[PDB]
């Protein structure tokens, strides 16, 4: 939610003058690299003016600097207000709490407010070496705090036992349970780097799961995939998925995991949605075979909401919309990633949505795909994957979960889920 008018804002108003000492104003602000978005608090350094006042805290929406709004204004716009006051002068603050931070916006996970990693880390400490193992504690604390936070836990755990805290998590938990925790300690893109290691081991590879995250990670996620991936297993992503691939799949697969994406533009592009519509078209359903490369090209170098709208108009020229004909023009693991492909980009919290309900819908669980969705998730989209679930189904996602599974990898999960619908 983003309104740049004080008077749709609901939460209250702070009003605050600061003077600019010689490390600034002691704070760091985030968001406003997009057209609507927030500019928010991050971090408030403790011996700053910032910090000294106290009526300032994070997740603060800045209304507006020195009589002058700066709700709907860039990062760039608002970072040269605060530099250009010099050292002494005073700086007029107008805030707004009731928000969450921008970037967890729609997920389930948010950041625990009186964090505390020496005390989780103890915690931890303390339930791994009850008698019996206290999981309960340990998921308890994991799934109530942000990756962010998980990563400070590990290192306080570290220095306090010497050893690290994956490893006794290892060797305390066991089954479904120790590969949700696992997978939550673990940052996104080393997550994401280690689930495409897996489903690319041993001769078969899993080619549903390399299809799930590259077809779904963003231009920025999979630049940081593919630089921790190469840190990790001391080879570049690319290499790997050429070994155990072939055919258009593999020039798919190489071809969106570069993250090379054209960005969003500012102007729509009219003449080329027609135009890259009309060429789908002309590349399938209207001829005899399919010209494969020419897909593969647009439909991995359009920026996503372009070829939203080319699919809309691609349907003004096929009878099949895009989904029906790829089923269709194409079959095998090729069929299988474009349907994921444009899932995604048509409604990515539905394409998990539905990903959630076929791992459950039948006998036993998908666990490995339910694992992956609600760790890689929780953080991101989670809140509108509930919603798309609830709407398309009838019952909750949490209802689902629950009849699924059992235990505590059933309450690790429901947390990861944030609650019913
Ligand atoms: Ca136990
Ligand atoms: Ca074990
Ligand atoms: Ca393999
Ligand atoms: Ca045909
Ligand atoms: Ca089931």
């Amino acid at each position: 939610f983003f309104t740049r008018n004080p008077s749709e804002l609901k939460g209250k108003f702070i009003h605050t003058k600061l003077r600019k000492s010689s490390r600034g104003f002691g704070f760091t602000v985030v968001g406003g690299d997009e057209p609507d978005e927030f500019l928010q608090i991050k971090s408030l350094v403790l011996d700053g003016p910032a910090a000294l006042d106290g009526k300032m805290e994070t997740g603060d929406v800045i209304v507006s600097v020195n009589d002058t709004c700066v709700l709907g204004h860039t990062h760039a716009q608002v970072v040269k207000i605060f530099q250009s006051i010099p050292i002494g002068a005073s700086v007029d603050l107008e805030l707004c709490r009731g928000y969450p931070l921008g970037s967890s916006a729609y997920g389930s996970v948010k950041a625990y407010t009186n964090f505390d990693a020496e005390r989780d880390a103890l915690n931890i400490e303390t339930a791994i070496k009850t008698k019996g193992v206290d999981e309960v504690t340990i998921v308890n604390i994991l799934t109530n705090r942000s990756n962010e936070q998980r990563q400070d836990i590990a290192f306080a755990y570290q220095r306090r036992t010497k050893k690290e805290l994956a490893s006794a998590l290892k060797s305390a938990l066991s089954g479904h349970l120790e590969t949700v925790i696992l997978g939550l300690l673990k940052t996104p893109a080393q997550y994401d780097a280690s689930e495409l290691k897996a489903s690319m081991k041993g001769l078969g590879t899993d080619e549903d799961s390399l299809i799930e995250i590259i077809c779904s990670r963003t231009n920025q996620e999979l630049q940081e995939i593919n630089r921790v991936y190469k840190e990790m297993y001391k080879t570049d992503l690319e290499k790997d998925i050429i070994s155990d691939t072939s055919g258009d799949f593999r020039k798919l697969m190489v071809a969106l995991a570069k993250g090379r994406r054209a960005e969003d533009g500012s102007v729509i592009d009219y003449e080329l949605i027609d135009q890259d519509a009309r060429d789908l078209y002309d590349a399938g359903v209207k001829r005899k075979g399919t010209d494969v490369p020419k897909w593969i090209s647009i439909m991995t170098e359009r920026s996503v909401p372009h070829l939203q709208k080319v699919f809309d108009r691609y349907k003004s020229y096929s009878p099949y919309d895009m989904l029906e004909s790829i089923r269709k023009e194409v079959k095998g693991d090729l069929e299988n990633a474009f349907l994921n492909l444009v899932q995604c980009i048509q409604n990515k919290p539905l394409y998990f949505a539905d990903r959630l309900y076929d791992s459950m819908k039948g006998k036993g669980t998908r666990d490995k795909v339910l694992i992956r969705i609600m760790v890689s998730r929780s953080e991101v989209d989670m809140l509108k994957i509930r919603s798309e679930f609830k709407r398309k189904y009838g019952k909750s996602l949490y209802y689902y979960i629950q009849q699924d599974t059992k235990g505590d990898y059933q309450k690790a999960l429901l947390y990861l889920c944030g609650g019913d619908d």
